[PDB]
């Protein structure tokens, strides 16, 4: 009698191996897989069951409002209490790639921003980030995930950038909830670095902290830590600023050569609470 652990999930054409344990309310059996519908995120212990439900009429994108949509990606705003089942299913899936996450069942306190790539085949959920409706610490991101099959493609950077666009529209500075996983922190540092580097070449050669905070919603702390790592912290005309140098132009051109996608602030049609 084999009592196996969840060693792989079937999502679309991908067979994915979990990084961490997730509290799926499933029976332990001699099999080590479950099916995860790439639309409803619902889980099944048998291909047959998955099949039965695949046939039923359902939307082909996240159950939320599409508040951002460009030729590359779309962002859907989902309210936990308004879509408990779907969101609980999203947290269960997310917990497979996070060392720690709050009780997946309690989704009412969060707002979920899900990102999709649109193909001739429709919407494909590639990542998302959650956010506390009310955060005592002003965190603008609770948990953030790029589905593993789509990692290392720039989507995570898009997710972080979008989270900052909400904060800008909200007229508040924000920072991701601490502590961060090594993966998340390295993604954030790359993002903070690319942002200051782009601001210094496309906006102004010298920028004060307030100006950077105003244009990016980044916190003083994250701005200063980033400016120090790049060695661009200086004092000019009475206040601390970040300045442009040769290394920056170089890094910028390299970044640009990578021809990456970004978030167009003008395409965010959204009003904060
Ligand atoms: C942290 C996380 C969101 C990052 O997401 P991601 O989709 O991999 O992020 P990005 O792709 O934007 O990261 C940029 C990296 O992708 C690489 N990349 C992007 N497009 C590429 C392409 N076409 N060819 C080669 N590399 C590419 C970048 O070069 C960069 O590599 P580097 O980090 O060594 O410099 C993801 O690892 C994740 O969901 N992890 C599990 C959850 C977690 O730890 N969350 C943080 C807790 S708050
Ligand atoms: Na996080």
């Amino acid at each position: 009698a084999r009592v196996r652990n969840l060693n792989r999930i079937i999502m679309g054409k991908y067979e994915i191996e979990p990084w961490y344990f997730s509290p799926y309310p499933i029976e332990l059996t001699d099999e080590d897989f479950i099916y995860i519908d790439d639309f409803t995120l619902q889980y099944f212990g048998s291909k047959k069951q998955y099949e039965r439900y695949r046939k039923k009429c359902t939307l082909r994108h996240p159950p939320g409002n599409e508040i951002y949509r460009d030729d590359y990606v779309s962002f859907f705003e989902i309210d936990g209490r308004k879509q408990r089942t779907w969101c609980r299913n999203l947290c269960l899936l997310s917990k497979l790639f996070l060392d720690h996450k709050t009780l997946y069942y309690d989704v009412d306190p969060f707002l979920f921003y899900c990102m999709t790539r649109r193909d001739e085949l429709g919407h494909h959920l590639v990542g998302y980030f959650s956010k506390e409706k009310e955060s005592a610490d002003g965190y603008n991101v609770a948990s953030i995930l790029t589905l593993p099959q789509y990692q290392r493609m720039g989507y995570g950077k898009l997710l972080i950038e979008f989270s900052y666009e909400l904060s800008k529209k909200e007229n508040k500075v924000g920072s991701p909830e601490k502590p961060l996983s090594d993966l998340g922190l390295l993604s954030y540092r790359a993002y903070w670095s690319d942002t200051l580097i782009t601001l210094l070449v496309e906006h102004q050669k010298e920028i004060t902290i307030d100006e950077i905070s105003s244009m990016t919603s980044m916190t003083t702390t994250d701005i200063l830590h980033t400016a120090k790592t790049l060695n661009i912290l200086r004092y000019y005309k009475g206040q601390h600023i970040i300045f442009l140098n040769e290394d920056i132009l170089d890094r910028y051109n390299r970044l640009k050569a990578k021809k990456r996608r970004t978030i167009d602030p003008n395409r965010l049609i959204w009003k904060p609470p």
